């Protein structure tokens, strides 16, 4: 008897964090301690380092994951998705 919902409540508000998917496949962010909005990604706003220094997944990058369970890169800069290309 599993609840339809819940299932990957991982992501969604994790900490402080708050992603909303739109038609688009932009994610926004919304983190409610340090109060910030961020699209696709949280990549540190312009700076883009903090998800960089330790983020070998989310440098405003999102994994796009398919129904046969493979997770893809998503970037916005030019509006791609692929196996791999920001880093290993």
């Amino acid at each position: 008897g599993s609840p339809e919902f819940h299932m990957d409540a991982l992501g969604p508000l994790p900490d402080g964090w708050e992603k909303k998917i739109q038609s688009d496949n932009r994610v926004y962010f919304v983190n409610h301690k340090n109060r910030t909005t961020q699209w696709e990604d949280p990549r540190t706003q312009g700076q883009e380092v903090s998800l960089i220094n330790e983020g070998p997944l989310p440098p405003g990058w999102e994994i796009r994951y398919t129904a046969a369970g493979e997770r893809f890169f998503v970037d916005h800069n030019t509006r791609r998705t692929t196996f791999e290309d920001p880093r290993p």
